[PDB]
């Protein structure tokens, strides 16, 4: 039996951690909360750490936990199972990517087409969009995104987007009052994450849904995808059952059990969504390296200073 510090939503982790329990025999005790602060616990913890995995919502907390020492191999094997064009890796082989999550424009169907959607984020901000571009500027993937103009286009253009956004935009407390907003005829579009559209369209039925997705594609910062995945610890003295978790996440099992449970992106290229998902090649995303905790205060700093 193994322990898992979970920092994913607890229906993934449950979903997984169920069908292994299935699959096995093997036994998963989750330990829930943020990844950051899981991530600070099994530095602090140390050799003294219960956990035998860490699966997170985003890649990029391995990385200090790698450079820690507190990151135990993979197998090249499960590796490979997931490493599509465009997926993260570990140097070190210590951890893997398992699926993702996107940015997206969401839009009233009856009010607009492609025609008036744009070759890029960027193009939002703009005064075509004003007053109608819904945006979260509390979101952490709307954080996400910031820190990925900033990397692929500088701060200036960073700034300058989030002060069209100002704007031009209509902010919204939540992703989920942003969809609404665009189904019940306030705003036309609005800067959201994929999941939220797809929950809505399994669970209403996309006939009778007035919103669609539009993808940005050609790797533009629109196209931003973020990676959950899983590492075993270094301090694990169970390592064969850590092990045979992080592999069953990387299978077609797995990766079958994952994408039933909540509409990400499944890594393997042999796996349905039943959330009716693009395969993820298609998204065509942006290869960004990982945030750090100084590359969120930055953003932070930009969003301040651009009055939101
Ligand atoms: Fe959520
Ligand atoms: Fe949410
Ligand atoms: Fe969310």
């Amino acid at each position: 039996d193994i322990t898992v510090y979970n920092g994913q939503h607890k229906e993934a982790a449950t979903a997984v951690a169920k069908a292994f329990e299935q699959e096995t025999g093997i036994k998963v005790t989750l330990n829930s909360g943020k990844s950051e602060q899981l991530a600070g616990q099994l530095k602090e913890e140390g050799d003294k750490t219960p956990a035998d995995v860490f699966y997170t919502e985003q890649t990029a907390t391995f990385a200090d936990l790698s450079e820690a020492g507190l990151l135990a191999p993979i197998s090249e094997q499960t590796i490979q199972q997931t490493a599509q064009k465009g997926v993260p890796l570990a140097p070190k082989k210590d951890w893997i990517a398992l699926s993702g999550r996107s940015r997206v424009v969401v839009y009233d169907h009856t009010k607009l087409s492609e025609k008036d959607m744009e070759k890029s984020v960027l193009d939002y901000a703009t005064p075509k969009w004003k007053g109608k571009i819904g945006y979260v500027s509390t979101s952490g993937a709307f954080l996400e995104q910031v820190v990925a103009l900033s990397k692929m286009k500088g701060d200036k253009v960073a700034l300058n987007w989030l002060k069209g956004l100002k704007e031009n935009g209509k902010l919204y407390a939540k992703n989920s009052v942003a969809l609404q907003a665009v189904e019940n005829g306030e705003v036309p579009a609005a800067l959201i994450n994929n999941y939220y559209w797809y929950n809505l369209a399994k669970e209403k039925g996309v006939e009778n849904l007035k919103s669609r997705l539009y993808f940005v594609r050609h790797q533009d910062p629109g196209a931003l995808v973020s990676y959950s995945g899983a590492a075993v610890l270094k301090a694990s003295k169970n390592q064969a059952e850590a092990q045979k978790f992080v592999d069953f996440l990387a299978s077609k099992k797995g990766q079958e059990a994952l994408v039933a449970a909540r509409a990400e992106y499944p890594l393997r290229a042999d796996v349905v969504s039943p959330f009716n998902l693009e395969p993820y090649e298609k998204l065509e995303a942006p290869v960004v390296s990982a945030t750090t905790a100084q590359d969120k205060e930055h953003a932070i700093k930009l969003i301040e200073e651009a009055g939101l």
